[PDB]
C-alpha cells in the first residue's frame, strides 16, 4: 500500500493525474501551492518527512512561458530551486521522484527531434529554468524518472483544444499558426506511462509524447474534424502573432529509452485527441 505525493495538485496533470492513479494500490496525498509551497524548503521537508512516501510525482512549475522572459527570478525561483527542494526532501526519504520536464531543453530546430543524450541548449527562459531544475535533480537524488513531455493537454483549465471549440462556434474563420510543429500530448496517455514507470526502477531520463509531428494549424482542423464542426483554418506565420517568447520550429522527441527500456510505443497524437473527446463528452 505505497504512499504517493502530488506537487501542483490543482494543475491540468496534478487534477487528472490524482483521478487516474488507482486508489485500491496507493495513498494519494495531492497537495495545492498553499498546502505545499515548493519554494518553501522547511515546508517541504516537514510534509515529506511526516507522509513519507514511496513515489512523489513532481508537477508543481512555473509555466507561463511568454511572461517568464520578463520575471527570470520567479521561472527559476520555482522551476529551478523548487525541484532542487523537492530533490533534497525526496533524498531524506528515499522515495522515487519524477520530474516533469519540457521539450524546451532543446533549440528545437531539427525536424527529426531529439534523443534522451544529446546535450540540451535551452530556446528561453522557461526551458532553461526547467533544465536547471533536471540537473538538481540528477545531482541530489539517485532514484528518479527525468519526463520529459510537450503539448500537454488535459480534462481540466484550459488548453488548445477547449479554446478551439469555445471560439470554433462563434467563428466562421479563425487564423491559428502553422509554421510551428509539434506534437499533442494527452495528459491520459501521459499518466498511463507516468504510472507504469514509477512500478520500477528503470531511473533516468525519458521523452513522453504521443506518436507523430502535427503543427497547431493541422491540429485545429482536426480538432474540428472530430468535433463535426463547419470553420475555417487560416495558416498564420509566428511574426504576425506576436510572441514574447521563442517557440521552436520543430519541437518533436525521439521516443529511446520507453523503446530502450520494453514499453511501448505511445498512441498518436491524433489517436490521443480522440480519447480526450470519448471522455470529456
Ligand atoms: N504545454 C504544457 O503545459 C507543458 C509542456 C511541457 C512541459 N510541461 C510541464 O508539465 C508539468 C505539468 O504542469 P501543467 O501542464 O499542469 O501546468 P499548470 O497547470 O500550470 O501546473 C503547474 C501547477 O504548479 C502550481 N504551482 C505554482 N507555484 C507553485 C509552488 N511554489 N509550489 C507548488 N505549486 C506551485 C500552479 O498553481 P498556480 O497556477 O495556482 O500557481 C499550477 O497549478 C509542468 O511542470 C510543466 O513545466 C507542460
Amino acid at each position: 500500500k505505497e504512499r504517493v505525493i502530488i506537487t501542483g495538485a490543482n494543475g491540468q496533470l496534478g487534477k487528472q493525474l490524482q483521478e487516474e492513479l488507482n486508489p485500491e494500490e496507493y495513498d494519494i496525498y495531492p497537495f495545492d501551492k498553499k498546502l505545499l509551497d515548493i519554494t518553501n524548503i522547511s515546508q517541504v521537508q516537514q510534509v515529506v518527512q511526516e507522509i513519507r512516501p514511496h513515489i512523489i510525482i513532481h508537477c508543481a512549475a512555473y509555466t507561463k512561458v511568454d511572461q517568464a522572459e520578463k520575471e527570470r527570478d520567479l521561472a527559476y525561483v520555482i522551476n529551478a530551486i523548487g525541484a532542487r527542494n523537492v530533490a533534497v526532501a525526496s533524498q531524506l526519504v528515499g522515495a522515487k521522484l519524477v520530474y516533469i520536464s519540457t521539450d524546451y531543453v532543446f533549440q528545437g530546430d531539427r525536424p527529426e527531434g531529439y534523443d534522451e543524450f544529446h546535450n540540451p541548449a535551452p530556446i528561453n527562459i522557461y526551458g532553461a529554468s526547467k533544465y536547471a531544475g533536471e540537473q538538481f535533480v540528477k545531482e541530489l537524488h539517485n532514484k528518479y524518472f527525468i519526463v520529459r513531455t510537450s503539448w500537454l493537454y488535459g480534462k481540466y483549465g484550459n488548453n488548445f483544444v477547449k479554446t478551439m471549440i469555445r471560439l470554433g462556434k462563434e467563428r466562421e474563420e479563425i487564423s491559428v499558426v502553422a509554421d510551428q510543429i509539434g506534437s499533442p500530448t494527452y495528459v491520459a496517455d501521459l499518466n498511463v506511462m507516468i504510472n507504469k514507470l514509477i512500478h520500477t526502477s528503470l531511473y533516468g531520463t525519458y521523452h513522453v509524447s504521443n506518436t507523430g509531428s502535427c503543427s497547431w494549424f493541422e491540429f485545429a482542423k482536426k480538432i474540428f474534424s472530430y468535433a463535426n464542426m463547419k470553420v475555417n483554418v487560416l495558416p498564420v506565420s509566428t511574426e504576425e502573432f506576436g510572441a514574447a517568447a521563442a517557440r521552436p520550429k520543430y519541437s518533436i522527441f525521439q521516443h529511446n529509452m520507453l523503446r530502450l527500456n520494453g514499453f511501448l510505443q505511445m498512441p498518436s497524437w491524433e489517436e490521443g485527441l480522440e480519447r480526450f473527446f470519448i471522455e470529456t463528452k
